[PDB]
């Protein structure tokens, strides 16, 4: 399931996008991010240190990389630590001959997955 069950991050890490499943990136990816949050993407996601904590524990448990070779791994090398889930080479290979111009426009940003996928939130895709 490409769902976030954890309520905490449920709702801090849905304040501005999707709050997106831990299994899209690999343990590294989710520290780097939450060891960040002051300067997140040109926002200020800063949270109290407690919430921080458990967010980050959280999605290192159930990251890419938690229970073996998740699919979001493939064609990575141990040396990335890809800060974007749009950003992995097996994103870009599911999106590349599917979105147009046009859907891409609407959706305004690759970051912006239900305004494609309107199962994203149950993590139907
Ligand atoms: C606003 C104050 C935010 C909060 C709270 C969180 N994030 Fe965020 N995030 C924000 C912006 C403006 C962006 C850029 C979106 C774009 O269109 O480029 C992001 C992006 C991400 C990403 C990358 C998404 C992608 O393209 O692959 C990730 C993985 C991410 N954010 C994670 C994340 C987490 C774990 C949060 C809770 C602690 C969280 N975000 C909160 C703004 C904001
Ligand atoms: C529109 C511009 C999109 C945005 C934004 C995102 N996705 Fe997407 N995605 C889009 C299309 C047209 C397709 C192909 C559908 C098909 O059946 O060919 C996809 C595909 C996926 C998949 C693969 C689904 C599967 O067949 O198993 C996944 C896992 C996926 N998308 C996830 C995803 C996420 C996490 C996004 C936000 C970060 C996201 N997509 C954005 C169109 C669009």
């Amino acid at each position: 399931a490409l769902v976030v069950t954890d309520p905490l991050t449920r709702t801090e890490c849905s304040a501005c996008h999707m709050a997106y499943p831990a299994a899209l990136l690999p343990a590294r990816s989710w520290t780097a991010l939450m060891a960040d949050l002051p300067n997140h993407f040109g926002e200020d996601a800063s949270l109290d240190e407690a919430s921080r904590g458990q967010i980050e524990s959280y999605l290192v448990a159930n990251a890419a990389d938690s229970s073996g070779a998740g699919r979001a791994l493939r064609g990575l090398v141990q040396t990335d630590t890809p800060l974007r889930i749009s950003e992995l080479p097996w994103f870009k290979r599911k999106h590349a001959d599917e979105v147009s111009p046009r859907m891409l426009e609407k959706a305004r940003s690759m970051s912006n997955c239900a305004a494609c996928h309107t199962g994203a939130e149950r993590g139907l895709f």
